[PDB]
C-alpha cells in the first residue's frame, strides 16, 4: 500500500520550490492507491501541518522549506 506523508511533500520543497497545484499532480504520476479526491483533502491538511513558506518565483507563487 502507498500513503502520503509530510516528509514526502517536504522532500520536494527542500529540493525545489513547487506550487500547490504542482504538488497535487506530483502525486498523480505514481500509483498512490487513493482516489484523487482523497489526495486533495489529505494534501490540503498535510500542507497546513507542515506549514511551508511562501515564495514568489518568475511572477509565480511557490512553496519552499528551509531545513
Amino acid at each position: 500500500d502507498v500513503q502520503v506523508t509530510e516528509d514526502a511533500v517536504r522532500r520536494y520543497l527542500t529540493r525545489k520550490p513547487m506550487t500547490t497545484k504542482d504538488l497535487l499532480k506530483k502525486f498523480q504520476t505514481k500509483k498512490t492507491g487513493l482516489s484523487s479526491e482523497q489526495t486533495v483533502n489529505v494534501l490540503a491538511q498535510i500542507l497546513k501541518r507542515l506549514n511551508p513558506e511562501r515564495k514568489m518565483i518568475n511572477d509565480k507563487m511557490h512553496f519552499s522549506l528551509k531545513e
